[PDB]
Parts: C-alpha cells; structure tokens; sequence
C-alpha cells in the first residue's frame, strides 16, 4: 500500500511536490511531509508511520495523511539518500527535474508551413529514445511531448509510442495527420497514456492551404475518427491571419466532435526562417481568448480552451501590482520554462533548455552519451539562463521580475547590452 500511480511525487529543495497526472492540481510539501511520503512510497505506509512518530503526535503530519494520494500495490539509508538529495538541490538551488521533456526523434517534415521555423531540416532508433525515456521516468518527469518534424514520419515511431505506453508515461504527439500509417493510428486509439494533437489552422480550405500548404481534410477526418473510437484528441493552431469568425468556426468543430482541448498559440517570427508576417500581438491574443471563452460558456460547452505562448502575462497590466509574493515553487514554475521546468532533446541527441537555443552557437551535451540528470545539473546553457539577471529600470520596478527578468533570455543575449535591454514584446 503506497502512493497512487496517478500521482507524481518528488523531493525538492523546499521539501517536496505532489502533482496529479490528470487533474494537474498540485500541493507544496515541507521537509517533514516530504520525507514522510518518500518513505510511504518506498516502504509502505506502515514503516513510514514508525518514523515521524513524534511528528504525528504534534500534528506535523495531519495534513499529509488527510491527502487522497495513497493506493494499494534499508529504510534508514533510504532516509539518508533523501537528505543528501534535498541538500544538493538547495546547493544548486534548482528544481529536481524538468516536468516536461520535449523530444524530436526526427526533424524531417512532409510539409513546409510559413509560420514554422523548423521547416526543411532534413535519425536514431526507438531503442535509444527508450533509454532516454527511462531516465526521465525514473527522475520524475511529468509528461513527454513528441514533436519534430512530423513524428508520424519518424520510421520507428510505432516502437517509440509503444515504449511510452509501456513505461506508463503521460505523453502527447503532435501531427499534421497527412501521411500517418494505419498501424500508428491503432496504437493511439488503444493507447491509455498517449494523446494525439492535430496541427490545424482553420477549416477554410483556401486559408489553411496558404498557411500549411494543404487542405484541412485529413486533420478533420482523423479528428472525427477518434471521437468514434472514444479516443481523446486535441487541436493546435497558431494565431497568424485567422479572423474571429474562422476561430469560432473551429471552436464549434471541437464542440461537435468533443475535442478534449483546443489551444491557440501566439505567433513569433524568426528572422530568416519564417516567411509569414505577424499581424497580432499578445494584446490581441488576450482579446481573442476572452472572446472564445465567452462563446464557449455562453453555449454551455465543455470545451477546455486556452491560449499559449511566452510572456503572455505582459498583456495584463491589471496584474503586477508589485505586491505579488511568489512561493518558492511558483517562483520557478511560472514564467520562462527553459529555466527549471522543461528540457528539449534534438534528433542528434543535443540537449537544449528551449528550442530557441537551436540558433545559439554554443556547444551542447548529447543525451545519447551523457545522463539527463548530470546535464540538468552542470550544463552551461542552463546556468546561463538560470543565473541571468536584468538591470532594467522598469523591470526592476516590475512585480513579475523574478519570472521574466526583462523578457526572453535568447532574444536579450543577441543585443549589445543584454542586462539593460528590455524585450519589445513588453511595452509596459
Ligand atoms: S506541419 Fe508542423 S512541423 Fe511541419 S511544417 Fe507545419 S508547423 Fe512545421
Ligand atoms: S527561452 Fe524564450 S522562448 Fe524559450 S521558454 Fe523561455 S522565454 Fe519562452
Ligand atoms: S519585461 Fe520587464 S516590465 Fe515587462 S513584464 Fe518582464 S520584467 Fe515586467
């Protein structure tokens, strides 16, 4: 009788964290509760009760016990390892492990969209990626995102997908649904942990062809299929040139076919990689989200909708009252994810804090040769972005400084004086 498989538990520099692998609700644990539950996980609730006996009498474990995180299924040196680990995290002052691992088994894509900066990139077997997958699993990764490139075009994709299902890792795969094999679709429809995400900009045939170079027919078909087989599905769109009418048009489609979740990502140009010109900014993206959410609730639709992108909080001057006190975890969870909450691995094995680091000319460590935990500790790229601090007047007066530090790190280092330059994305 230990901790539920549906729950993620990790030791952190401030004790520990609990996260639902479904509801995604979270609770910050202290050192006592963290060590208690760490034993509850490795030696059952009984042996855990033996230790901390005085604590239970002092109500120090009252809250921990009241949690519904338990299921059915040398403790001294196990407790020592816990203490050594927590101390090391305090030393490096980093989070335990990324919560999101993004993998790019292949960079090749059958399409070449204009809002894409990974188009035309032109691979290792799933056996290797399986090894990398185990490290993430055993180190406490919350979810794995499979991208590219068209991952359904990755030859060993079926094996990779199976490995994810077997390792019991919450996983998503993003596809254009153009040339996906029948074997691949079957694995997804019967999968319990893997969730497909469909790249679809609009139902309008003409516009989508301009944006993706294809009609939306095959994405629409695959979306309708999963609703039949009862498999959860998601739609992903980049806010480029769509009008509000074409957006709501796609909202209804998700409502009709019971799409699990619909996301609209902000669009960021990349000089020399993206052909399409940016029409809307983060302010416009906010108005859109406020528009869609009303339409969905005004129709009483159970559609999980959201907007996505970095520095989206810059479009809400209402907040940032300079009174925002962030918890030790929130201070590293919100904002730039490249710092503490995510990792990205390229097709050649190169490890990156973010995909944006691709265009950065600095040596990277290889995942097919070094351990993900070792890199997570001593990597120059992570240390660079983790330790960076802005000296901008407006930023230093800003409430969100800790999670932003004057905008996206990758953009700032390109400037003459990164420490003083504020990203144009923010106009506050
Ligand atoms: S389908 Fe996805 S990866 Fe392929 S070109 Fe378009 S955006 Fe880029
Ligand atoms: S480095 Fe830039 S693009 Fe990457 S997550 Fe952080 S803020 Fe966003
Ligand atoms: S760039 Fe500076 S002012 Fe703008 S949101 Fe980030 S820290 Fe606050």
């Amino acid at each position: 009788r230990t901790i539920s498989e549906d729950i993620l538990f990790r030791l952190e520099k401030f004790g520990g964290i609990l996260i639902n692998k479904t509801n995604f609700e979270r609770i910050e644990l202290d050192e006592t509760e963290a060590f208690f539950l760490y034993l509850v996980q490795n030696h059952g609730i009984e042996i855990a009760t033996s230790f901390f006996k005085k604590e239970i009498e002092m109500g120090k474990l009252e809250r921990a016990l009241s949690l519904n995180i338990y299921s059915d299924n040398n403790p001294y040196e196990t407790l020592q390892n816990a203490r050594k680990h927590v101390a090391k995290l305090k030393k490096h002052n980093i989070l335990s492990f990324p919560l999101e691992l993004v993998i790019y088994p292949s960079m090749y894509c059958d399409l070449k969209c204009g809002f894409c900066f990974l188009a035309n990139r032109e691979a290792k077997p799933a056996k290797d990626w399986e090894r990398i997958l185990r490290q993430a699993k055993d180190n406490g990764v919350l979810s794995v995102s499979i991208l590219g490139g068209e991952p359904t075009r990755y030859f060993d994709i079926d094996n990779l997908l199976i490995a994810c299902e077997e390792l019991k890792i919450k996983t998503t795969i993003t596809t254009n649904a153009q040339l996906i094999k029948k074997s691949t679709v079957e694995i997804l429809a019967k999968s319990k942990y893997i969730t497909p995400v469909l790249s679809l900009q609009t139902l309008d045939s003409k516009l989508n062809f301009e944006l993706m170079g294809v009609r939306p027919d095959r994405q629409i078909k695959l979306a309708k299929y999963f609703n039949e087989v009862g498999k959860k599905c998601r739609i992903n769109a980049v806010y480029t040139k769509q009008s509000y009418e074409q957006i709501i048009e796609l909202v209804d489609f998700c409502i009709e076919n019971k799409i699990d979740r619909f996301s609209v990502a902000n669009y960021s140009e990349v000089t020399g990689y993206t052909k399409i010109k940016k029409k809307y900014d983060l302010a416009d993206l906010r108005r859109l989200n406020e528009y869609v959410t009303d339409y969905i609730t005004q129709r009483e639709a159970n559609l999980n909708f959201a907007t996505e992108g970095c520095h989206l909080f810059t479009a809400y001057p209402e907040l940032i009252n300079n009174s925002i006190e962030f918890s030790e975890f929130d201070e590293m969870y919100y904002g730039c994810r490249a710092k503490y909450t995510k990792m990205e691995i390229m097709s050649n094995g190169d490890i990156l804090p973010c995909i944006a680091f691709l265009g950065v000319n600095q040596t990277k460590q290889n995942a097919f040769e070094k351990d993900l935990l070792d890199v997570w500790y001593d990597d120059p790229l992570y240390g660079g972005i983790r330790s960076f601090r802005t000296k901008n007047s407006k930023c230093l007066s800003c409430g969100l400084l800790k999670i932003c530090e004057g905008g996206c790190y990758v953009n700032l280092i390109k400037e003459k004086s990164p420490e003083y330059f504020r990203d144009s994305v923010c106009q506050l």
